[PDB]
């Protein structure tokens, strides 16, 4: 049978393919993660059906009820066989689902304007005039929520106190805020690179604040996890992942 | 108590400098030693460090398919963990398990400063400047296996000149760069260590590929996923970055 693959719209990883005529099935989608999935299927010999996660979320756990949502929740409940998306491999997620080895490596950094005196997270933390934030309940926000590093703890105190005003619901919302207010956006370096290639007034500020990878998610114990790892390593060694990144970035 | 196989390689694993001979685990320090200590704390195991007898990381014989090095120790259940700058590669992942990466890196080029050489392509299209890699390591194996024209050409060069351009260690490669017209294909994390210590040397071009180092375990080992979770904990609390800063 075909594997059910859960994913989510996020440029340039997953988007709706443009066509003058209606599109159906997997043909509706394109992007880096779609090429990846195609290449994985070519190596491993499975067929698949792409489905957008209904709740539009990656996967985080609620504090009170301990319930998961998003693509992670779909894998937990065995409603999908794989999740293929820019899904960060994190400690809390690894506790509840399995991940392939990374197909991309990245870190949190800062998206802001060029030509300013701001050069690091510490510069942001020490002031309040320039607002800053992150996608609510994502891996980036979770990093700040849990950090014991003085600088990042202060940034979390700032963001948490202004939740409604500085946390956003998507990368697109955060980017639009950098573009239309005095705002710096804490976001993943791979997506920053995409943005800065297309917006000459924007830049990454400072280096990477942490390090993580994106991996393909599976339900805990899935036999596909290790198979997908091996295929990913093959794709990397063949230069195919690099070609795919060049194509979409 | 777990048996941990490793290998000397600066600054991952070193013999501690000492007036008197040291014994057992006391003999060793380095990034990978700190990593092992941190893992042991999180997971609650004791361990004995043993240097791999054959001094190899792990490659497969092209005729008989047998493995050597730390990979062989794991396959043979002579060790529980391998903790070293052991690249997570397609061929190795097929026979042993690896944790998720504690360090990410890629192949690049170590050469002298001030030349017009700017990329692998520049090396491949000539022969006056010799180049090579550590024999049978993950770098050499990338070239051996690559279908990319430039890298296949470089493999043809290095292959045909095995005796003279392939080396036994990073140290031998670095000395070649310093004493002759030679460029050394080597891992970018080691290049970084080297170029911080020698201002006449530089990385040429960017990364040619991307890989990680991971802790190795025998296939099927229950420790693999526990070590992965520990590594993720160490990364998220900033410890892996501090460890790299400390040793580089
Ligand atoms: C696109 C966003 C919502 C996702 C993508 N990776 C992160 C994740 O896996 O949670 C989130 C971004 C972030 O937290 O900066
Ligand atoms: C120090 C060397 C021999 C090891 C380290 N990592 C690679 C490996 O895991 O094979 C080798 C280096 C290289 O191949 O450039
Ligand atoms: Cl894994």
């Amino acid at each position: 049978r075909s594997l059910i693959v859960t994913t989510i719209l996020e440029e340039p990883y997953v988007l709706f393919k443009k066509s003058d005529k209606p599109l159906y099935g997997n043909d509706r989608f394109e992007g880096y993660c779609i090429d990846l999935l195609r290449e994985l299927s070519t190596i491993l010999g499975f067929t698949y059906e792409i489905r957008l996660v209904e709740d539009g979320k990656y996967g985080a756990q609620d504090d009170v009820n301990g319930q998961w949502n998003g693509m992670v929740r779909e894998l937990i409940d065995h409603k999908a066989d794989l999740a293929v998306a820019p899904l960060a491999i994190t400690y809390v997620r690894e506790k509840v689902i399995d991940f392939s080895k990374p197909f991309m490596t990245l870190g949190i950094s800062i998206l802001y304007r060029k030509g300013t005196p701001i050069d690091s997270a510490d510069d942001l933390a020490k002031q309040t005039k320039i607002e800053y934030g992150a996608v609510e309940d994502g891996a980036t926000m979770t990093f700040f929520k849990k950090s014991k590093i003085s600088t990042y703890d202060k940034m979390w105190a700032f963001m948490s106190s202004r939740r409604q005003s500085v946390l956003v619901k998507s990368n697109e919302e955060g980017i639009q805020r950098v573009l239309t207010s005095d705002y710096a956006f804490l976001m993943e370096s791979t997506t920053i690179e995409f943005v800065t290639q297309r917006n000459c007034n924007l830049t990454q500020i400072g280096g990477l604040i942490d390090s993580k990878g994106y991996g393909v998610g599976t339900p805990k114990g899935s036999p596909y996890r290790d198979k997908i790892t091996i295929a990913i390593l093959q794709l990397q060694e063949e230069g195919k992942l690099h070609m795919m990144k060049e194509k979409w970035w």
